[PDB]
């Protein structure tokens, strides 16, 4: 199993929400630096998202795109897009980031 | 008032209207009514609790979801939403929001 | 096996174990028990369906948390937490997490 | 009724998270800019978030510093902050943006 995985639960469908754009960003000074974009598979997963290189401790973001998402399906959304911001503490530990995505709502967590 | 409830269509990000919900009070065998009634405008019922002093011990409020959605012509995994949830101290106010989506959905005890 | 669950506890990031999930399908406005079970490590029920062919209908999920916080002395809003969904479609794969807080939580069909 | 508000609702208290930082920022071009900070009250409430200038249209974004809360508690928590990113389309309207927070889990949408 790969450091980080994500996926996206789209609520309105019951169904993964598919090709969905998503970046993975490490903190550094003040800003950050984009060290992955993959897109979400027909099962709504990107099950491995850390790109080949070595996973250092630290803060890391993931944006899921999903304003596009919604835009491309003629949709409003409240979000252009939605950045969760999480501790990496333990690179030997696996990292799972799901979305639970309304077009006005959506959760997010430390899956397993 | 002891208990209010209100609706958030997280689809629209704006109230869900007109929704019937139900409470009920946890009896030694099964439940018993309290009161029905329907969400206003804001998606709201403000005053939800009947008039009788509550007594500690659980109870149920059911969003009937699954006929709000059915009106839409949308299918939901829910035929409707019960929420079971305990009063301790009686004269506190209890508060059941609803963050709502056809196949999903989020309570908790609010403000 | 037609349906599954697990619990997350959002607490902790970690799975909730040993948390007891009954099965119940409705009939004449009650309910009758199907199936209980427990939790695993990972949170999991990977088939909670009983070895019996499912049908269509209504049931419900009851995942008994505040049973569960209570064991760890931690008080919650909800005594227990049900869920109630169609099975319109029997061959199908059902699955209802359970994102888990003491005053709140969350839940959906899954994947 | 104010352009933003935001509150926050610690749901293993369920009780509102007080004393809690939150900045708001607007996606300006030459990047984020900070427009206010303010802190949640006893009621894990900001009312009104705007400073003292004319809104426009744009893509904004709150953050609440929800790390430092339950840092001040000795708990671990799986998100350092929490940022919300969303438009606003029209600029006479109230939005208004809950969190409900989780150590590891949190929940945001458009209130009313
Ligand atoms: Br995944
Ligand atoms: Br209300
Ligand atoms: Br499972
Ligand atoms: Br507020
Ligand atoms: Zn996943
Ligand atoms: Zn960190
Ligand atoms: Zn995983
Ligand atoms: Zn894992
Ligand atoms: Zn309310
Ligand atoms: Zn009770
Ligand atoms: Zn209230
Ligand atoms: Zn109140
Ligand atoms: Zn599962
Ligand atoms: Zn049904
Ligand atoms: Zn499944
Ligand atoms: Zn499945
Ligand atoms: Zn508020
Ligand atoms: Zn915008
Ligand atoms: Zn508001």
């Amino acid at each position: 199993q790969n450091i980080l995985s994500v996926h996206i639960l789209n609520q309105q469908t019951g169904k993964p929400a598919a090709d969905v754009t998503v970046t993975l960003e490490k903190k550094a000074d003040n800003g950050w630096l984009q060290l992955n974009t993959a897109k979400t598979d027909k099962d709504g997963r990107i099950k491995a998202l850390w790109p080949e290189q070595t996973a250092t401790t630290g803060d890391y973001r993931v944006v899921f795109k999903t304003g596009d998402y919604f835009k491309k399906q003629n949709l409003e959304s409240f979000f252009p897009e939605i950045p969760v911001e999480f501790h990496i503490n333990k690179v030997n530990e696996h990292y799972h980031v799901p979305l639970l995505l309304s077009q006005y709502g959506y959760s997010t967590y430390r899956g397993s």
